[PDB]
């Protein structure tokens, strides 16, 4: 389960990870002790994970986005990519994927030419070959929807 | 223009996006206020968007994430897409792309039929063929960095 | 549930489907009696469907098989491919997917110039484009695996 | 040679595979022991290749089913992937194809958790690079068709 | 219906167009009147299908040749294509093909220039999308071999 | 040059390659000795290459014909595909091209499990990656355009 | 012709458009005069076109440049696009080309958001399909090769 | 740093690398000496990179253009191929690129036979497969555009 008072609240805070214990209590129908409970439960069972600001990537320097799909070169050797990939920062995310290629990275850049440096930097540390799409807008972003 | 302050205040809201006042002054050596204040320009300037709990698709009941790549059957109209499908709850977010297709979404759905159902959907609503890649697993996501 | 009895059953069942009450009542350790009811219980619970002599097709004068791969074009109308090519008694199996085409069909056909026709027929039937792949040799086939 | 006795009983084993030939005796006009002797022909010439219970692959615990295309890193060598792989068992069929890839396989799986570990296996024990299309529904299959 | 005098007869009149009968009839050990007959048999079944010098592309001007893949841009419609082309001169061969095209040809040109006013030509008669291929070099064509 | 009388006989005698020296020269305007000459002439300078009658493939038993792509895989090595190829007698044509792949040949194939091995041969005798194209349907072939 | 002391000049005009009457005359050996003439006669001949100073993209503020491939939409038009975006300023070159697209057009502009519009425009100007590739760097530029 | 004078110097350059600095100083409003200050400094920063006749490809022989994208057979190896092919001078333009392949070259060369050789020697000194695209016709090619 997930008893749909604790649904209410998962919304609330997707929606607005600054709500207050307070103002939530009204629009869940509960007690500022009530809220404060659910909610260190809700984190505990692995259900909210963390808050988050969503900073706007083009303001701190991050002109390119991308999407980087890569697959193995030699399947001989134990594919560890996403650990490989860790401690590369520009890397923000990384996905396995059933497709041509095994894994896809959204990564964020300063430059097109920064790109191509980072690319490079991916192949000779995981042992991969690249394959690049360019984002040119974002229109929206982690919408997560609560069913 | 991002100062040192500024550049300090988005790091710690990206790690943590509850991060009190207090905790955000005595942080970056202002006063409650001078944060406040800061925080409230960072948040009407471009640079701060919002502010979510990060929740666990899987415990919400959300077994199957995906991306789709899609393109207008007809490009020659103005390109509507993004503006169409604001409105399927399903989609989380939706990128414009380089090469060959048009439009990126992520979707998360409860299982493969709500996935046949939900290309439908998009198919007709916003007038595009589609190609789906399904995620297997999510070895990380969200790692924002701040340079 | 599927009790592992039942699991040696749907084991011996799907590499022999003429097997008899009889000889299943010794590799499976119970009675004439006993084997009887089990497998009339996995027939009424969906678990085997059929039972089916496994025919060449080359012997009966099919000599090109094919994956044909189809998109409905116009995504206003029902997507309803599946029950209208049911009739069509050269496809085989239709499946819908996750890739760049909505469904794949396996085909079975006289000769390359009775495929041409085929593919005439699907796209006016259903209201499809068609993609299509030739099969060179069947290694083997439906090896049922049971877990 | 498939005259039309032959042709009589091999639709009513793909359609019965457990018929006893006293039903397909009095449903070809010959006696038990002629159909048993058709019958017996038909499997060791090649045309009746063996007889399955068709089993549910949900039932038993395969919520995924893929196809996946694949392709040999190296094709100067002559081929062995049908060999090598035969001894994977959630590989239910095999078949070699004209066009980009060298074969397609049908493969089942538990959860996608369990398909990327298949896809490493096969990407290691063929030597290949590996192309997947998830199955979201089967509508209908193994329809045999005999003309 | 091939047996070993009608063999050689195709054989030889593959080789060389212009034989003589009586070069064929001593040839086959038949007489002239014999040939002469097993010829127009040849040509009133399939066999046969005319006679042609083979001629230098190049030494009448044609210095340019490409193979262009087709594809419909409405596949709904029962296709036209090959009707509407034959008027095309430049056109020297048709064919229906598998997989994501429907047709290719063989097309003979005087210049690049005189290439691209030739596709929007095709473009527009058949109401199809090109893909071009330029042929470099001939190595050897038309090498017909009778088994 | 090739004057235009030179001309009227290519069309001729590319439209009928067993025309004879008489008739010829009614529709030429010249005489017997006249039209013999011409014609010695251009087959010694490379214009007529030969005579062959059109063989319909299928009444031979030739029923696949596919394009067969290949890329040599080794690019330190000679490119001498071509000559290596030669000695394969189902290879009718063999050009060089512009585009992914760097030859095209036209084979002609007992069978589908034929080309199978014809594929594999070419793969280890040149040495070669191999894409193949299956034809459907000849609707027309060479054509030779005059202009 | 051009006599290989007009080549020898177009070869120092390729490498230095500044290069000076003057200077000339030695490395190719003849007078100021001399040199003079063959220069303009070069001119008026369509030899040398224009002499242009080569200037950075990025330190004009042209921080993406991409080949754009375009094909029209509409057979039944006019295939007039090189016409109809020659207004547009940030069309740099304009080619059309025997593949899968049209033409392709190589463009610079401002960002990664200018060029999402720029395609709009390009798309609802010409008539067209739009394909985008994006360079990441250029590592030499116009190096004309005089043979 | 491009102030409006810099930049009404560089549109004049573009436009006609031979303007001489007593027409760019009466343009400017400068005296001769500052003009051949400021180009000088244009030069040495990165903005004005060199000179050139713009030269008839045609006239001076490369009748063929083509576009080469290549893609590194090992792409493990950091990546040498622009420095690699600098010495082939029938190579006039090397891009890196994002999506598939690695890098677009330009090329010219005086006919078909001359291409194929130089794809087989792009192929073996970068190690690289080559896809091309041959150019029918150039509209318009270096506008250089200052914004």
């Amino acid at each position: 389960a997930l008893d749909d008072i604790d649904r209410i609240l998962v919304r609330e805070l997707a929606a607005d990870g600054r709500g207050t214990l307070s103002e939530l209590a009204t629009r869940a129908g509960l007690s500022v002790s009530a809220v404060q409970s659910r909610v260190r439960r809700l984190e505990s069972r692995g259900v909210v994970q963390g808050y988050s600001a969503r900073i706007n990537p083009e303001a701190v320097g991050h002109l390119l986005s991308a999407f980087v799909a890569i697959t193995p070169l030699d399947p001989s050797q134990p594919d560890d990519a996403p650990a490989r990939l860790e401690h590369i920062e520009e890397v923000e995310s990384c996905y396995s994927v059933a497709g041509e290629e095994s894994y896809v990275l959204l990564v964020r850049v300063a430059s097109a030419r920064a790109l191509e440096d980072l690319l490079q930097r991916i192949r000779t540390t995981a042992n991969v070959r690249t394959r690049s799409t360019i984002i040119l807008n974002t229109f929206y972003s982690d919408r997560q929807h609560i069913p």
